[PDB]
């Protein structure tokens, strides 16, 4: 099972984007799936965990009512939306389980230009 | 303020369908938004309210860890992501606010063929 990262770019302030995390060699259905993020220089954070059968979806505090985490099992994707960007959210961002590599990540830059 | 549903269609069980709900006339960024479903013949039935400001999104008990509610500002819209499709999840699907119309609906229709 490898995650594949995709959908990041520039943003401006107050802008969306959706994130695309997509998962080969297994389904991710069942398995809850974590979005992290980091910028150069700085520490890893986590951003979300996507819901199970017996577990709802939790966000890390800095992103609370601005992103949400959502599958597409016909997919076999995640995705995190974003909205109400902020340049703090400038950053790489990873999908990952406890069993994949952080992977190549997709970068988001939110600007004014 | 207005808003217009699409994205319904044909799936078979277990499938997924994403559900949009665009509005117009003004934001829907900062204001809860329901999604409502109805069979003909049958009750109109709460489904989901997205996230605020100061409240999180609320599911009903049928569609809890098979759906998910989502924005995009940019696009002024409103999601309902559907995953883990099942024959009982046929129906038309609303948006609305206490201050719109139930508007014209789209139809899912989870079928065997």
């Amino acid at each position: 099972v490898q995650l594949v990262e995709s959908g990041g770019g520039l943003a401006q302030p107050g802008g969306s984007l959706r994130l695309s995390c997509a998962a080969s060699g297994s389904t991710i259905s069942s398995v809850a799936v974590g979005w992290y993020r980091q910028t150069p220089g700085n520490q890893r954070e986590w951003v979300a965990t996507s819901s199970t059968s017996s577990t709802t979806a939790t966000y890390a505090d800095s992103v609370k009512g601005r992103f949400t985490i959502s599958r597409d099992n016909a997919k076999n994707t995640i995705y995190l939306q974003m909205n109400s960007l902020k340049p703090e959210d400038t950053a790489v961002y990873y999908c990952k389980t406890g069993l994949t590599n952080w992977g190549r990540g997709t970068q988001v830059t939110v600007s004014s230009g």
